[PDB]
C-alpha cells in the first residue's frame, strides 16, 4: 500500500513522458511522409509527360 | 517436581516471548519482500518498453 503509492505516481509521470516522445515520433514521420507524397508526385508528372 | 515447576512456567513465558519476536521478523521481511516485488516490477516495465 504505502510503499507502492509513490511508485504508482512515478509510473504515471513516466507514462506521460512516454506520450510526449510518442507525439514527436508522429511528427517526424509527418515530415518523412510529406516528403514521400511530394516526390512520388514528381514521378506522377513524369508519367503525365510520358 | 516442586523445584522444576516454576522453571517450566518460566520457560513457557520465554517461549511465548520468542513467538512475539518471531512475528516481528515475519513483518520485517514483509516490508523487504514488498520492496523486492515492486522494484522487480519496475524492471518488468523496462522489458515491456524494450
Amino acid at each position: 500500500a504505502e510503499g507502492d503509492d509513490p511508485a504508482k505516481a512515478a509510473f504515471d509521470s513516466l507514462q506521460a513522458s512516454a506520450t510526449e516522445y510518442i507525439g514527436y515520433a508522429w511528427a517526424m514521420v509527418v515530415v518523412i511522409v510529406g516528403a514521400t507524397i511530394g516526390i512520388k508526385l514528381f514521378k506522377k508528372f513524369t508519367s503525365k509527360a510520358s
